[PDB]
């Protein structure tokens, strides 16, 4: 269907997802991070001890000034630019050169991540929440205007299997970004569509949470304490505070059999378990219900405990599989971040203002539980939910 985009992003879940492009003329080569989590198409154009190489203007002849400047600042750290354009292109995805706009980034603090393996990041959000303020048209925006590609994109993360490093990078590939399709071998079973709230960040709405079975039951409105959005660039599942509180207490009852440290809980320290012998079975699988398109009508996605617990490289690499819980708290709302995307096969269609789940036909479980997409559902109360 689209072999050429197959498989065209890598990196590290916990250092984010990137794919390969290309930017003026002649082209310059560069690992772009894959962000549904913003809107600006931002590069580093300028030195740094992070950078293997940068975006360098003054060897582009279609590179454009604008004599703009940008400062966007975010945790303890920031990012400033000027703001320019230039000529785009993606090796691995459509056959297209657009003219973007370009921030070239000059100077950064917290931003640029070691080991990564990216100089560069691709915000594919709406312009609500581009900088310095909406009338910097997104990439993704430009593209779709000035080519025929559809106005939708799919992503499969596959977070490849077991711990993988700045070396594993470049040797097994993570997953796909479908630019302007729907790629039937990326999935299985049905496609299921929620609505999209608001145009600024891919808002969605969710109306119930199950620990394996149980419902957490409380306010549906309470599970979108602020907003809830899908980012690709989001490692864990952030949910509120209190969510957050209820479901640790369900997930840790649910795994009483063993007792863990409470930094385990924390995120603060992970756990191993003599290699192969990792007990699943005793983690419960956890369960988000959506909005439906259909007055109503809902439906859910369930992930596994191979979805929560990241595996990562052991302190002294010993022969122990060890794992971190990949499930922390948010104030900021519901980031449903990689544990629960590289569950399913995501389709971001723009077109039709709604975003669609399905099982991917690539997400990691063993022969007794499988990752889901099951509808529909009637559970009275729903638009209720959205929080103001
Ligand atoms: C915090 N990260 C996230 O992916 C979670 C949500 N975000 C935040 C975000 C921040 C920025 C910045 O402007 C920035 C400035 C200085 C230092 C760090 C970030 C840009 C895009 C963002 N998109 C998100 N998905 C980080 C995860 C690694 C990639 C940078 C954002």
């Amino acid at each position: 269907s689209f072999v050429e985009m197959v498989d065209n992003l890598r990196g590290k879940s916990g250092q984010g997802y990137y794919v390969e492009m290309t930017v003026g003329s002649p082209p310059q080569t560069l690992n772009i991070l894959v962000d549904t989590g913003s809107s600006n198409f931002a590069v580093g154009a300028a030195p740094h001890p992070f950078l293997h190489r940068y975006y360098q203007r003054q060897l582009s002849s279609t590179y454009r000034d604008l004599r703009k400047g940008v400062y966007v600042p975010y945790t303890q750290g920031k990012w400033e630019g000027e703001l320019g354009t230039d000529l785009v292109s993606i090796p691995h995805g459509p056959q297209v050169t657009v003219r973007a706009n370009i921030a070239a980034i000059t100077e950064s603090d917290k931003f640029f991540i070691q080991g990564s393996n990216w100089e560069g990041i691709l915000g594919l959000a709406y312009a609500e929440i581009a900088r310095p303020d909406d009338s910097l048209e997104p990439f993704f925006d430009s593209l779709v205007k000035q080519t025929h590609v559809p106005n939708l994109f799919s992503l499969q993360l596959c977070g490849a299997g077991f711990p993988l490093q700045q070396s594993e990078v470049l040797a097994s590939v993570g997953g796909s970004m479908i630019i302007g399709g729907i790629d039937h071998s990326l999935y299985t079973g049905s496609l299921w569509y929620t609505p999209i709230r608001r145009e600024w960040y891919y808002e969605v709405i969710i109306v119930r949470v199950e620990i394996n079975g149980q419902d957490l039951k409380m306010d549906c409105k309470e599970y979108n304490y602020d907003k809830s959005i899908v980012d690709s660039g989001t490692t864990n599942l952030r949910l509120p505070k209190k969510v957050f509180e209820a479901a640790v207490k369900s997930i840790k009852a649910a795994s009483s059999t063993e007792k863990f440290p409470d930094g385990f809980w924390l995120g603060e320290q992970l756990v191993c378990w003599q290699a192969g012998t990792t007990p699943w079975n005793i983690f419960p699988v956890i369960s988000l219900y959506l909005m439906g398109e259909v007055t109503q009508q809902s439906f859910r996605i369930t992930i596994l405990p191979q979805q929560y617990l990241r595996p990562v490289e052991d302190v002294a690499t010993s022969q122990d599989d060890c794992y971190k819980f990949a499930i922390s708290q948010s104030s900021t709302g519901t980031v449903m971040g990689a544990v629960i995307m590289e569950g399913f096969y995501v389709v971001f269609d723009r077109a039709r203002k709604r975003i669609g789940f399905a099982v991917s036909a690539c997400h990691v479980h063993d022969e007794f539980r499988t990752a889901a997409v099951e509808g529909p559902f009637v559970t009275l109360d729903m638009e209720d939910c959205g929080y103001n």
